[PDB]
């Protein structure tokens, strides 16, 4: 039958470049004839032959009559959808997978696993589907909005790992990792370390033995919670990223948080999901990240890379590697993913560029993709091109 | 060739949970750019690899100009259509299988069999199609609207069984079962027992030897005719469900039908097609059923279960297992179906949620899907989200 | 590689029944959101796994701004298109195959052959495509609108046969048959007999040795030219159908043409393409035909069958076998085709139901399908359901 | 695996004929319900099984609200897109391959390679994608709009060759050829000879050892730079076509450029990309070319051929072989491509037919296709049928 997928060394390259923009709302004018779905929280996951562009829709299209409520996060209509990457996610092109206001998905070499969360805020539910079949669920353990990544989960040898968390957006949210095999939870991993708040982890394989995640702390710091998960022992430990280049929004000025690596610092309340992807080379490991250009608003998006070291102990600034979205453009969630070439994996970061005109109108997003490509430096930025008044 | 499908034991689990909502008319606004088909009597049937969401279209879209007639049942334009479960049944996404104002379909492991009925009321006709080929028909035997299930037929080792019935909607309608192999009827099975009115059976496998059906009596009782068809002998017997939880609409209060199990009781005229699906375990069988929350109108929908016992003699209440559709929301036909996971079958119930705004405007439906998924209790209900004035 | 296709015995059955209606313009209202293509001359051809519904479009959709000219037969924009049978032929669902104002197509077991005719009226061109590749052409031999069937060609052992004709619509048009193998003309067959005018032949296999065609004579008779083509010798002879049930429109009353089988009779000028398909049984051959209900206008469509005999010498009336389209509905071109079941072929007749409001508005058609199905008699008729004012 | 593609001898034939017209804006009326994409620089490339129709979209549809900018060449929204040849390149039918304002693509027998260029004018970048994976890039070497073919690249035994160029549009632009294998550049080939300005090469195989290109000189001459690239040594040489039939637009009258073959002549500034395709026979090679009917404007398009000889020294007129687009109709870029029949290759030329209504309104194009087909002479021209005011 198909072989189980494993992380492979990354394809040769030393800079990211602009790849593709899926800007569905370039076709949503009242005088046009299209039906782009109103979405937020897009992410991409690839199998050996194809990538799927996922998102949580509000089950409404532009132009339409259901714009009121599209700036709300959770409700009974939101669903996990996808199209093949490169197709415009319209009413007719998309697949509705399950009811969900928080999702994830990944391919293990043989089939797709889709994860969706819905239920009341105080008692929500992780629902897992493997192909066509709904296969398992997991219960709220802290009864305050159980939720997951909003990016791809990660499979090795048929075991797919997924961060879930539950708890207050203003207090404690201790995340946990599920090991899912063929749609069924075969292990629950309870992390050790700086565990007071970890959510919206962007995860990937550092090697066949370790998964790493750059996460969001919505209450205490602008440094990202950084997870190291040993896949063989099924143990995880979390400590804050020590780099002075704080990747969350809001954040203080770089290098202004004094004291040891663990110090929380100022402007900790609030957050944003951030891009992170690995370049696995025979000798070294590159960790690529993205953060907004604004320190306080979801505007702009810049690339950073650091080779080797320990993200937990190194205060050194990450190397600035290009402006993907200028400060004039919206820069909201970003996520890492990998495209499978014939013999190696191509690391990419995707960026959600939300069209926000507030609650009085529709609310949705475009997705920009940057990927490792050749050498030199990043050459061009992405604009969505949408005028929200049309 | 691929091999014939057989019922297997159900995937482990102990509660249903909200799975998927296909609400096409969320995109049918006059200022939108979509063409959801006007449909009624939706149902789902799955093969080894995919599920198809079938329905009986009025061959008209919303927005459109052919709303006069969409509250009629039978007319020369009605057709059986489908999309892969998860696609929006729109004009371009659907496949039109045959002219039909009554339908069923199922997969035997190798190919799909589609059943449609059309023709004048006095002389209607069952038409069978295997794949692309029209293979056989069956004539009206009581000359009064020959009709069928409006839910999946059931195949075992290549033999697919189908309830057909014929006769007065407020009188006698003695059903019969067709045994169809590769699109040709190879046997007629004439049931025994309480046979005066059985229609719209929701059937499935209780094991490899027995198919059971929960049906509608539109004339005499609010209790459901319960069919047990022995697949090895190709014989069937029907008796009324004895449970005090009357599953039909309209119905009297639970437990008010005094006297022996077969007593018809009060508020017998009228009916609704009802959900029913089996959870086969090694030494226990679960029978899951759905009924409206209103005793008289097609509003709401609640889940019920009972493990083991004989439906024909057990007067005990069914155990209530969640509100799938609130009293506020439409709850029309419901049906059972199973999804094929790798080693086991997943029981589900789907719910037709009709948008009823009277004869004065368009008429159509959403489909809500609930499936056995994990443990605990059912967490959330479904709303269609459609404002019929847009 | 795939086996070459051959005619097989027909599936068991003794009556045709209503199968499917593709009425695209049920979705073309000015207030709707669809784009049905404006077409005429539809036909269907099936391979082992799928049928394709072909037609000549005017390269215009309803609603639209290019209605003027859609009642003209030939122009530089017309093209042969198709969708999979059961899909609505819209702008996006259809495939444009080649420029063509006269077409044909058939599958030989391995690939599809598409034939299209365009060029000036005095010097047009047969163009043949095999899969993606344009492979051959044939030249006008009488320099007066070279044209072909407007129905499926017929392949046996990899040789596909096709009627083409050229000459005056009011005078002599001596048809010829091409034997095409893998897109290339390997033989030209010059018919013998009553050859003064044969066009728009509907052809099919009577056996592995003989192809037969019921054709149109636009100038001299209302009896159809009937072709018998021996596939082994590659010779064809044509004589008029002798049945008193004249299948052309216009036509005199049945049985009013006195004299021998060859007599032309009255009301010979004008014509219509007619349905014809074979039911090949081990012992006997049924020839199924269709003609309009009106003797003079393209209104209504009735089925007729005759078993055995010689169509050239038998004056006997064909057996009336059902009203497919009533006299209130449009009945224009009709064609035969066969659907491949697992072990046998299912004969069908398709009917073009044109929406004609004259030259001041759009002009297009619906396609109704009737197929051999069970026993008894034909039970229901087809209406397109379209109101040309919406 | 499948094997590598090699040029083969061409299918037998001696004239081109009108094959297919893809006119998307026949469906772009404000009162219609379609979304044809606004595109320019279309081209076609075929693999063993299918052809893809590529183009450079402005990421806007007709009707729509983003027409300001559609007469620009380079901007951050331009993307390489495709549909299977014969599908209408609409918003939902197309696949968006990468951000690109200059492109090429071709199939090597196993997979597709897509090439896009974007980035600032002074520092643009070639991006290569093999299948789904972004595999390599190539930097600007003259810092003045690095660009490529806008027609198919060409693969032999897995090596795909591509013309890239860089430099002033009214000065020096010395092209280079990239040899790409499975999406990675394995060699740069620096041409020899008349090298001062070569761009938008239309390339193809003259045999298994030589690729030839007919290119555009936008600065100095109306004669086309003619490249002969030896595939075995990976060396190229460029000299101007000596034919008195100048293939560029603008151009002086045929034969007015006096002096030796390499004389630049008059009306050299400005240009157009031009069609060119080979007809390989056992002992003769046919070179087919297209040019506008107007000597100064992009109006009309005529076919020309010459068999054998050396394009670099033969001053003889090319033989005129038909009007494909009349003086009345737009004739913009043209390109060559080959379709793969079972045993041989079919030469074709496609023509971009731009709808030009000025800067004041939308701008886009149809594509007309002519292919070698049978014998005789070319019979009919192509019109787009689009009224730009609708
Ligand atoms: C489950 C849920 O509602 N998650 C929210 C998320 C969350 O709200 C914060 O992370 C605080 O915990 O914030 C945001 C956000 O954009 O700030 C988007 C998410 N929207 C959705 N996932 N639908
Ligand atoms: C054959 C037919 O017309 N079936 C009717 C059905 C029927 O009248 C009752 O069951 C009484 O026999 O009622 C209903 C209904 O919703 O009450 C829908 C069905 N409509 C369709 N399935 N088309
Ligand atoms: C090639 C052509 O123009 N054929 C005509 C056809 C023909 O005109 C008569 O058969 C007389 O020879 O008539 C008709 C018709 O509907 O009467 C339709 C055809 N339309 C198209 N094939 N486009
Ligand atoms: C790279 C680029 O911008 N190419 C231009 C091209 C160019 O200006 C000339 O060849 C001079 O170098 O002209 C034209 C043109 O139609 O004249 C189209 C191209 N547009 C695009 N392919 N996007
Ligand atoms: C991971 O392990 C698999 C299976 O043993 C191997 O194919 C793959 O190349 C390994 N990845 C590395 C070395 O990064
Ligand atoms: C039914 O029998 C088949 C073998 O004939 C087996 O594969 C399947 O598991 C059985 N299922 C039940 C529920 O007995
Ligand atoms: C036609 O010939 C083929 C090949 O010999 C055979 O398979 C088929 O059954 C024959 N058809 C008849 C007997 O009608
Ligand atoms: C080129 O060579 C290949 C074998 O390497 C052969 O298949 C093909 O026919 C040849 N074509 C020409 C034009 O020489
Ligand atoms: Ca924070
Ligand atoms: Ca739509
Ligand atoms: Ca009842
Ligand atoms: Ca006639
Ligand atoms: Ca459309
Ligand atoms: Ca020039």
């Amino acid at each position: 039958e198909p072989e189980w997928t494993y992380p492979r060394l990354s394809c040769q390259g030393s800079t990211f470049q602009k790849a593709l923009l899926i800007s569905p709302h370039r076709f949503g004018e009242a005088r046009g004839n299209s039906a782009p779905l109103i979405i937020r929280e897009p992410f991409i996951a690839c199998g050996p032959k194809e990538c799927k562009h996922f998102a949580l829709t509000h089950y409404a299209a532009q132009p339409g009559g259901y714009y009121n409520g599209t700036r709300e996060d959770r409700n009974k209509l939101r669903h996990l959808i996808s199209v093949k990457l490169g197709k415009i996610p319209t009413v007719e092109n998309s697949i509705f997978h399950m009811a969900a206001w928080s999702g994830s998905a990944c391919h293990d070499g043989r089939e797709w696993t889709y994860i969706g969360v819905d239920g009341p805020d105080s008692n929500a539910l992780i629902k897992i589907k493997y192909g066509e079949a709904y296969t398992d669920t997991y219960h709220s353990y802290a009864n305050n909005i159980l939720r997951t990544q909003e990016s791809a989960c990660n499979c090795i040898g048929g075991d797919c790992y997924l961060m879930i968390t539950d708890g207050s957006a203003s207090g404690i949210s201790k995340c946990r990792f599920l090991k899912i095999r063929e749609g069924r939870i075969i292990k629950e991993i309870f992390p050790t370390g700086r565990v007071e708040h970890t959510e919206e982890c962007t995860c990937g394989f550092a090697s066949n033995k370790t998964i790493e995640c750059a996460c969001r702390d919505n209450s205490y710091t602008a440094k990202r919670p950084f997870v190291k998960l040993n896949v063989e022992t099924d143990t995880a430990e979390i400590r804050l990223m020590c780099t002075e280049t704080y990747l969350d929004t809001p954040r203080p000025d770089d290098g202004s948080i004094t004291g040891p690596c663990e110090s929380n610092g100022d402007k900790g309340r609030g957050g944003i999901k951030g891009g992170f992807v690995h370049q696995r080379m025979a000798s070294k490991i590159g960790r690529w990240y993205s953060r907004t250009m604004s320190k306080t608003e979801r505007m702009g998006m810049e690339l950073y890379v650091r080779y080797d070291g320990d993200p937990w102990t190194d205060s050194d600034a990450l190397a600035h590697s290009g402006v993907m979205v200028s400060m004039k453009e919206p820069g909201w969630y970003s996520f890492g993913f990998e495209i499978k070439d014939k013999k190696c994996d191509v690391p990419c970061i995707g960026i959600e560029m939300v069209h926000d005109g507030g609650k009085k109108t529709w609310h949705s997003a475009a997705t920009a993709i940057y990927c490792l490509m050749g050498s030199g430096q990043l050459l061009w930025d992405t604009v969505t091109g949408v005028d929200m008044a049309l």
